[PDB]
């Protein structure tokens, strides 16, 4: 029978399982699937790790994501069509939830669908090569739980290994002589560390915004942010400067592009990811840089030059968990014969003008509506659960001006869910307050 | 020469290997193509510091696990060059315990010298390196970071000298999750004044914990604990190091030793040693070992026993340095020249296995630098690298764990003798403990 190798068991790998069980479970005859994940359990950034740097097997630690994490935009906006809040949790829940919160919930949709068989954790992905004469892949991997490299043989293969754990880290003029330390924001993992201190942010995007938060919420003597082309804008608290871009730093201080200069304790690089696809030869690599549009990708997801390889989850994200499984639909029903696929030329042309509208788009509003468009054109080919795309706009919209009211004050506020009309309740504590990060706590 | 040769790496190993044919070449042999891949952007290895953790800026592991203020642990008349000699490159006697950069210095002029930097694809990871029945040939596919382009082409010969210090060893303790303080393995450990004031522990008992506590000591820790998994280290240390037996458990800001004792920590160094990792190669070719003097499957310590193509410099644990790699890169090269031809399998595993059995045995530090200089003896004997008194380097090994002993903290104020030259290292101008600048300019100036 047909193999589909699934790399990756994150939300997105989690999704093309679930898809693929989806079908199955309405009576369709699936693929054999395999999913290889090089972490111990799933869940991919959710997954909380206190390592950093590589983990015990060698491979770059994945997760960037750090204790007392929060969802950024409304829970209501990654609601799952088919597995909703209400489903998972039994009641009404607020519409930020931490980490482990969201954690337990794409967990418990790939629980019930029974897809943890098909995962091999502990294995890292080394290299995919297609094969002309057998059209087919060669998937070789390193199963760390026996030490052995071994590779097997796939008729597609569907790439899900994210694009933000590999950091963008860009050296400043005497980063070699700084007494403090130095890290990325994918290193990043407990405020607590910078407690008293002076922390420097390098960057002007949401790990900014939201690290420096909790470095401010957990007790920061002062958050500088320094940003490259302009400032973030926002309501930052008396203890938080906003400088233009840092020049060069000495033993203590940091010198920004204003001429001003002060003490700095720690400097965290909040400067973006790269797409790296290690095990990919450039037959199959994704190059781009991060972006609503991705280049060389059919309907955002099938790989123009070999369309039996492709990407999830690879663009610029506002819509996160629903891209993701409206992308694993499409991939699925392709896979499946179910959506034949045009001509490369056809599909160019199709993508191309996805290209042409995506370098127009200046606003935030204009880009959440390009995505936005992109989930409905998917939703549209398959039998993903339709939902309200334009109500999960508006609830975008909302969120924005939240964040410009008072960007301390933003995940105080309550949505109302597109899939079941639930309105969440306010939490039983203000998010500054709120020091406690665990599941039990917020479900209290 | 018709055949070409990959070189993994253009640390100390690597540079040795290219040293190697170069000399052969300047000494009138015809040698084969070499192309020499290395992902960093110069060369040193270990030796080129980074400022850099974690990854590097291409997505690849950063490599060095080198520190700011780190100085030779060992006398540098012990890793001395015997074609290449401390005299020759700095013109005077110098001090015996190196800061880093005077070391890389040191090592970069020998192959400045050759004139081997123009067989170094800098910004290169090795990807994958596949041996091909059909044609008794390599692929080694790699990624150029300059150019963001994966290519592959055909070897007759590999020769891996990647080092075995850098992808860390880094075990869970119970309530790692919990802990508020940092938690990191000496691989990512760069600058002492972080801890500066701080209460830090290290997790294990060999030289990273013995120098990392020293530099957190010399730059002002308030306290530094050191934890063993078997036996104490058992030097004398400052009146504000306490050594416990090993780590149990943590919770969000305390340690718990297997004594029952507790107490408060900022930071956790897990100083728990590295593994042998190349995710770069087959099982066919991939050396599994932990750190010790006889790793397996080598011949004479160098030559890959299933596939005698492929090669391996600086395996091993070392006592012995930069000139075990010079006399594993002579005795590779000779093999790939046809200078030594190979006997067959089953002879090599008996030669193999002769040193194993007695790796096997040795129990004291005299022991294992007596077995390893009897290593080097036995490569060194089969070619052209330099002959060197081997007996005169173990003696200065028995003088310097006798100074380690009398002093943790001044053994690095001591002198000892080339036995390249018979130059008598100078004492330094500042004692270790107050020399806080650690610049190639500082120590090489006159002034205190
Ligand atoms: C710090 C941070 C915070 C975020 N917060 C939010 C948020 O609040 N709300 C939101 O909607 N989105 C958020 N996101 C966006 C995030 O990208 C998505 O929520 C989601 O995690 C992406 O899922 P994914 O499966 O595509 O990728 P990932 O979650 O990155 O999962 C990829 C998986 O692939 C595995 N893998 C990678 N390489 C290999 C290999 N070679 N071999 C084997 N396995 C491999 C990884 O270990 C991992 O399990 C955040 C992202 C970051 C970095
Ligand atoms: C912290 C520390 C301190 C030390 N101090 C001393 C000392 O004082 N005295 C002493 O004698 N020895 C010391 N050593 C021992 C050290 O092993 C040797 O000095 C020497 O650096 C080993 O050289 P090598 O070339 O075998 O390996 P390395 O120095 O580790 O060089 C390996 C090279 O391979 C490259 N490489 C690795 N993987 C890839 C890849 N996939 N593709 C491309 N290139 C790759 C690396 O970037 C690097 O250039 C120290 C080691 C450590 C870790
Ligand atoms: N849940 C949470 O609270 C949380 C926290 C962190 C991150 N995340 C998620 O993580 C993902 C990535 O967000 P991100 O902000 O890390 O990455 P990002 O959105 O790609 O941001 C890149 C940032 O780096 C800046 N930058 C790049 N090079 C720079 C340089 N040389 N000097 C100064 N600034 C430089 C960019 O500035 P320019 O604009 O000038 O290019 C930009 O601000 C998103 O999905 C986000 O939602 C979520
Ligand atoms: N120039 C310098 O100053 C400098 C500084 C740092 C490192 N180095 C070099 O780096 C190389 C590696 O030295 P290293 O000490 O990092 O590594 P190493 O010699 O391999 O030592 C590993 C240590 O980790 C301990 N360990 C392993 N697992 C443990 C566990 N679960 N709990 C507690 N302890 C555990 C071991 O204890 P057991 O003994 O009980 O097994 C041992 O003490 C050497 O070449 C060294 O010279 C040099
Ligand atoms: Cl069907
Ligand atoms: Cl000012």
């Amino acid at each position: 029978a047909t193999r589909i190798a699934i790399l990756g068991a994150g939300p997105s790998g989690m999704a093309q399982l679930r898809a693929f069980q989806s079908a199955q479970e309405k009576g369709a005859e699936i693929p054999e699937l395999v999913c290889f994940e090089k972490q111990a359990d799933w869940g991919g950034q959710w997954n909380y790790t206190w390592r950093t740097g590589l983990d015990e097997n060698g491979e770059p630690v994945h997760s960037s994501m750090y204790r007392y994490l929060w969802s950024n935009g409304p829970k209501e906006c990654l609601e799952f069509a088919d597995y909703t809040f209400d489903e998972h949790f039994g009641k009404p829940i607020p519409s930020y939830p931490p980490r482990e919160v969201l954690w337990d919930y794409i967990k418990g949709r790939v629980e019930k669908a029974g897809v943890r068989k098909y995962i091999r954790f502990n294995t890292a992905v080394r290299h995919v090569e297609f094969n002309e004469d057998t059209q087919t892949f060669t998937v070789t991997v390193q199963d760390h739980t026996t030490d052995t490299i071994y590779s097997e043989e796939f008729d597609y293969v569907v790439c899900c290994t994210g694009h933000f754990s590999t950091p963008y880290v860009p050296e400043f003029e005497g980063f070699e002589k700084f007494g403090g330390r130095i890290l990325h924001a994918h290193d990043f993992r407990d405020a607590l560390e910078f407690k008293g201190k002076t922390v420097l942010l390098v960057g002007s995007s949401y790990s900014a915004e939201d690290i420096g938060s909790q470095c401010y919420k957990y007790g920061a003597k002062k958050v500088i942010s320094c940003y490259r082309t302009a400032p973030m804008g926002y309501d930052w608290p008396e203890n938080w400067d906003e400088r233009p871009n840092l020049v060069r730093v000495d033993g203590e201080n940091a010198y920004f592009a204003d001429g001003s200069s002060e003490k700095v304790d720690a400097i965290i690089l909040c400067t973006g990811y790269i797409h790296h696809f290690p095990f990919l030869n450039d037959d199959l690599r994704l190059v781009t840089d991060n972006r609503l549009w991705p280049p060389n990708l059919y309907k955002g997801v099938v790989w123009e030059d070999n369309p039996k390889f492709f990407y999830i989850g690879m663009q610029d994200q506002w819509y996160s968990f629903n891209m993701f499984d409206a992308q694993a639909w499409y991939a699925r029903d392709v896979i499946m014969g179910r959506i034949p696929l045009p001509s490369k030329e056809e599909m160019k042309a199709d993508s191309q003008a996805w290209r042409e509208r995506e370098e127009t788009l200046k606003t935030d509003e204009e880009m959440y509506d390009f995505q936005g468009d992109y989930i409905q054109d998917l939703i549209d080919m398959t039998d993903y659960p339709s939902f309200d795309i334009p109500a999960v706009n508006k609830t975008f919209k909302e969120w924005k001006h939240h964040k410009k009211e008072n960007i301390m004050t933003f995940r105080d506020h309550s949505y109302r869910s597109l899939m079941t009309g639930t309105m969440a309740p306010k939490h039983h504590t203000p998010w500054i307050d709120a020091l406690d990060d665990s599941l039990e706590a917020f479900l209290s």
